[PDB]
């Protein structure tokens, strides 16, 4: 029993809901949220700005000396970092960016990182700005996530669509 309230169950391990990631984890403050992030670890917009700003930029201010010590992360890549205010963790996973040119194929290597953890919020990869179809991405995770997995997807509008058309 965890503390996730509100979710469809769309199979044994992946749950989903129309909720802003940010909101649900100052709500649940779940072990481990999931950051979309990109190689520089630089948290702009999106998911990632968005989380950052909720950690008042303390998120960007561990992120720089991460990338300062370690350089770049792989595409596919991740690394556990503090979840500050908002989670025990933040994994942050670096899906392909389409509009890059980068492999979509290498979204399933971004998911395979869930598999490290037993439970996790988190949102969709390779969507948003990073280009790619929301409905694939789905498809990706229920294929490859084998942990407990609750995904919080910001647009009502594409929720209805991606548990409507969920084969
Ligand atoms: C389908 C993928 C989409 O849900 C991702 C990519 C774009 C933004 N987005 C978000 N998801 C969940 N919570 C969020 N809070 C702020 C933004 C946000
Ligand atoms: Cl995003």
């Amino acid at each position: 029993v965890n503390s996730f309230s509100g979710y469809l169950k769309l199979t044994d391990n992946v749950y989903i809901k129309n909720a802003d990631i940010v909101e649900e984890a100052k709500k649940v403050k779940p072990t481990v949220v999931v950051n979309a992030a990109n190689v520089y670890l630089k948290h702009g917009g999106g998911v990632a700005g968005a989380l950052n700003k909720a950690t008042n930029n303390a998120m960007q201010v561990e992120s720089d000396d991460y990338i300062a010590t370690n350089g770049p992360l792989k595409v596919g890549g991740s690394c556990v970092l503090s979840g500050h205010n908002l989670a025990k963790h933040c994994l942050h996973v670096v899906g392909p960016n389409v509009n890059k040119g980068e492999d979509i194929q290498l979204l399933k290597s971004a998911y395979e990182n869930f598999n490290q953890h037993e439970v996790l919020l988190a949102p969709l990869l390779s969507a948003g700005i990073f280009g790619a179809d929301p409905i694939h991405s789905l498809r990706v995770c229920v294929d490859t996530v084998r942990t407990n997995v609750y995904l919080a997807v910001f647009d009502k509008n594409l929720y209805d669509k991606l548990v409507s058309s969920f084969l």
